[PDB]
C-alpha cells in the first residue's frame, strides 16, 4: 500500500510543458497541512500548502522561496480536502503556469515566477497523509 512520506520524487531534467504529476493519498484524520514543494536546487519554484486550521479557516497557501526568503503568498478559499478522505492532486505544467486540479476538479493556476523549468528537478510531498502514488506522465 503506502509510500513514506515526507517522499521526494525526481523530475529528471526538470518539468516541462504536457508533463502532468498525479499524487493518490488520504488525508489523516485531525490533519492540519498538506505540502507540494518544486523544488530547483534550495529554492522552492511552486509551495503548494493546503492549511486546516489556520484561525479556524482552511485555506491553501501558494508560494517562492528565493534564497531561503518566502514572496508574496496566493491564497484560495476554496478547500477540496477533507480529513480521513481519499484524494487526487493532479498538477499539470503549462507554458505560463502550473494548473492543479484536486478530485478531477480545477482549482487554481500558480503563474511560473521561477523560469528554468528544467532546474525544477525534485517534487517533496510532505503533511498529515497517507500516500498512495507518486508519478508523472507526459500528455
Ligand atoms: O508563505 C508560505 C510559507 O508560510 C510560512 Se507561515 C507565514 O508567515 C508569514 C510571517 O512570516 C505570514 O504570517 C504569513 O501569513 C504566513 O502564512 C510557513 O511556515 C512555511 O512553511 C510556508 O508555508
Ligand atoms: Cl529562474
Amino acid at each position: 500500500g503506502p509510500l513514506i512520506v515526507p517522499y521526494n520524487l525526481p523530475l529528471p531534467g526538470g518539468v516541462v510543458p504536457r508533463m502532468l504529476i498525479t499524487i493518490l493519498g488520504t488525508v489523516k484524520p485531525n490533519a492540519n497541512r498538506i505540502a507540494l514543494d518544486f523544488q530547483r536546487g534550495n529554492d522552492v519554484a511552486f509551495h503548494f500548502n493546503p492549511r486546516f486550521n489556520e484561525n479556524n479557516r482552511r485555506v491553501i497557501v501558494c508560494n517562492t522561496k528565493l534564497d531561503n526568503n518566502w514572496g508574496r503568498e496566493e491564497r484560495q478559499s476554496v478547500f477540496p480536502f477533507e480529513s480521513g478522505k481519499p484524494f487526487k492532486i493532479q498538477v499539470l505544467v503549462e507554458p505560463d503556469h502550473f494548473k492543479v486540479a484536486v478530485n478531477d476538479a480545477h482549482l487554481l493556476q500558480y503563474n511560473h515566477r521561477v523560469k528554468k523549468l528544467n532546474e525544477i528537478s525534485k517534487l517533496g510531498i510532505s503533511g498529515d497523509i497517507d500516500l498512495t502514488s507518486a508519478s508523472y506522465t507526459m500528455i
